[PDB]
């Protein structure tokens, strides 16, 4: 009796913290799907979950003309003869309508417009990046989508022209200019323990069905509980489980970029790129590869800061799809895909469309008993489920003395 299966409310609440079964692609670089445009097969991202605080950290040189921000328009033609190596700008599409309309960044008051949707500020701009696709080079609507960053605090969704996410190695891409006839700059994955909260990135096909995220997609960091896997009749948080990574951490927003930036995060990036002729790296997109990895949201994804018996604050981190928690008020779980904060931002609230519930960990102490698990007798520990304050608690405590014979 795992109470977070028994009970299908509390069950249906334990899956939106299933990234293999909903985002279902690569989330530190989400290369899940592969389209062709002009007749070269492209990789895309695929993704059906937000990546919230997810950014591209550049590496262009450390002077004028680089912003070393990937929110910056690509670069013209001109702009790049200007400059010399390597290009600059970012990654922000800079295509203009026949009318002369700029495509991104786009306002959220534009959209909210009865040809979208969503009902949320951000399912309204992933709803636009899935409904803005590449135009071929005779100008037909294509299947390629880009992926787009909300920028809550701006109120601005960006679709990104570039859907690479990962350059690196002399090989194929200069750090802050060296060397210097290399095209590319580098530039990686980020989140930051400060900076970029409030810009959250996702492929187009966030807006495919753009609402199910706020439901199905962690969204927002767990306070309070500790992710664990239900074992020998009781809940084994992290820390309990042989195959977890285990850091100590200043604060707990470390634990939070840990989840997403340690090595075995679910991520789509092969380990050496493709075999062209050209001189170096020279495409806006990534290309199809053979041997592409398809991590399928597959990871090290999930963990939480807790405090440890000696006062360490301290980071555990799995690959393991939590199916049940472990209580404790001073513990944050985190996810690759979701927020540092824990609490819900406006900006995926109806704005118009009841809320979601999540209401499966509340409880009333009348109609939810002190209930107790059999003794793992090779911990000598016992399941203890109960509700204190109104909130379902869940721990392992000591068997009763009878038990003990049996340790
Ligand atoms: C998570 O989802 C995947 C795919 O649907 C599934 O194979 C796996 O069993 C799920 N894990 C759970 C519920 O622990």
């Amino acid at each position: 009796g795992n109470p977070f299966q028994a009970n299908v409310e509390m069950k249906t609440f334990m899956e939106r913290f299933n990234l293999t079964h909903h985002h279902q692609s690569g989330i530190y670089v989400d290369l899940g799907q592969d389209k062709e445009v002009d007749g070269t097969l492209y990789r895309e991202p695929a993704g059906l979950c937000p990546i919230w605080g997810k950014h591209i950290e550049l590496q262009q040189p450390d002077r004028p003309p680089y912003r070393n921000n990937f929110l910056e328009d690509v670069p013209t033609e001109k702009e790049y003869k200007q400059s010399g190596n390597p290009l600059p700008g970012g990654f922000n599409l800079n295509f203009v309508t026949p009318s002369g309309q700029r495509i991104s960044p786009f306002p959220m008051e534009l959209l909210e417009n009865s040809n979208i949707k969503a009902s949320t500020d951000l399912g309204r701009c992933a709803e636009f990046a899935f409904k803005t696709v590449a135009m071929d080079k005779n100008n037909k609507a294509t299947k390629y989508r880009y992926p787009f960053v909300y920028d809550s605090k701006k109120r601005l969704c960006h679709i990104l022209y570039v859907s690479m996410q990962l350059m690196e190695g002399k090989k194929y891409c200069s750090v802050k200019g060296e060397p210097p006839d290399l095209t590319w700059y580098c530039f990686k994955p980020r989140k930051s323990v400060t900076e970029n909260h409030h810009l959250i990135y996702g492929s187009a096909y966030v807006g495919e069905n753009p609402d199910a995220f706020i439901s199905k997609c962690p969204n927002q960091a767990l306070r309070g509980y500790r992710f664990g896997v239900w074992k020998k009749g009781r809940c084994l948080d992290y820390t309990e489980l042989t195959d977890t990574v285990i850091e100590r951490v200043e604060s707990k927003a470390q634990c939070w970029v840990k989840t997403f930036e340690n090595d075995g995060v679910a991520s789509d990036q092969p380990h050496t790129y493709p075999l062209t002729s050209q001189a170096s790296w020279n495409d806006w997109w990534p290309l199809h590869q053979s041997d592409q990895p398809h991590s399928g949201g597959v990871g090290r994804n999930y963990g939480f800061y807790y405090v440890d018996t000696t006062g360490e604050g301290k980071c555990a981190l799995s690959d393991q799809v939590p199916d049940c928690l472990v209580s404790d008020s001073a513990a944050v779980s985190y996810t690759a895909a979701g927020s540092l904060s824990e609490e819900t931002p406006n900006f995926i609230i109806p704005s118009n469309t009841p809320p979601t519930p999540e209401t499966a960990l509340q409880c009333t102490a009348d109609k939810f008993p002190d209930s107790f698990g059999a003794c793992d007798v090779q911990a000598c520990k016992r399941q203890k489920t109960s509700c204190v304050g109104g909130q379902i608690q869940s721990t392992s405590v000591d068997c009763t003395a009878d038990e003990q014979n049996e340790c």
